């Protein structure tokens, strides 16, 4: 069946106020079919609050959204983000925007071509950082890896499980 709604959307913002959904739908029809296309606006003047949201029928057609990034629409580069799957309970429906994932349970035995051959199909790594003691030097256990962009991670942490060196990874958002 189909991709939860949540996951087939993708807030806009930096909009022009001259944008509509109908010219909003317009542009990202180019990569996929829109369920859903909306520019919001203030109730009482209808003035464009600056920001929208559009909807996909599936998440490889996000994908090509977000991989034909940047999108200049109505003369204006907009920011597309993905939705918040799930939020930070202090700051509910904020996303946090960062290129940098923690990455924890990779023992002592994995190395950083591991984590480079499995996450750089999500996005081009800058940094992989294996920890180690400060005493001993041995691996603690956890990595850090730094992206390019947010959207790498966005989707990273949006998946139920990552597997890494034979090891069933914790992956969150970091700093
Ligand atoms: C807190 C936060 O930024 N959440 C989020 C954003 C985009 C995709 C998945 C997520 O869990």
């Amino acid at each position: 069946p189909k991709e939860p709604e949540q996951l087939r959307k993708l807030f806009i913002g930096g909009l022009s106020f001259e944008t509509t959904d109908e010219s909003l739908r317009s542009h990202f029809e180019q990569w996929g079919t829109l369920t859903d296309c909306v520019v919001m606006r203030d109730p009482n003047t209808k003035r464009s609050r600056g920001f929208g949201f559009v909807t996909y029928a599936t998440v490889e057609e996000v994908d090509a959204a977000m991989n034909a990034r940047p999108h200049k629409v109505d003369g204006r580069v907009v920011e597309p983000k993905r939705a918040v799957s799930r939020e930070d309970s202090q700051r509910p429906g904020a996303h946090l925007t960062v290129k940098k994932i923690f990455v924890g349970g990779i023992k002592e035995d994995t190395e950083e071509h591991h984590l480079r051959d499995y996450f750089e199909q999500y996005g081009k790594i800058e940094v992989i950082e294996i920890m180690t003691d400060r005493g001993s030097g041995k691996k603690r256990g956890f990595a850090f890896v730094t992206f390019d962009d947010h959207d790498s991670v966005d989707k990273i942490v949006i998946q139920k499980y990552h597997t890494v060196n034979g090891h069933n990874c914790e992956v969150r958002k970091a700093l």
